């Protein structure tokens, strides 16, 4: 009886394990190339003097 | 019983990681390139003094 | 009566065993991929000036 449903939960956490996986890795796909795009369209010196708006 | 439903959340967790996912990502491509052209537009000496 | 219940709880932990590990695996490959391609669009020099952003 626990051999059973436990090998299923094995099976289960699987495909949980697979929701969570691909959930967060197209989320980080996203959030990634949002900041690659961020930044490289704000280009090296214009991110380096926004950052170093300091005397 | 167990099984079936959890694979089911499964289905929909990976539909939910979609929904975040391109949620996020396309509110990244709108900061990321509004600011873009904010600083583009400056001008690397305009903003350098402006800061 | 002992030794075949807690021989499965073996497989079924044998099986939780697998389901954490790609769990967390695949949330690892989703946070590590984030944010190799967050800073591999940022840039050495772009990221550099983006935390020496201090003088």
């Amino acid at each position: 009886r626990v051999k059973k449903v436990r090998e299923m939960e094995l099976i289960y956490a699987r495909a949980q394990l697979e929701l969570e996986v691909s959930k967060a890795q197209q989320l980080a796909n996203v959030e990634a190339k949002k900041f690659k795009e961020m930044t490289e369209a704000l280009g090296p010196g214009t991110i380096r003097d926004l950052a170093v708006a300091g005397p």
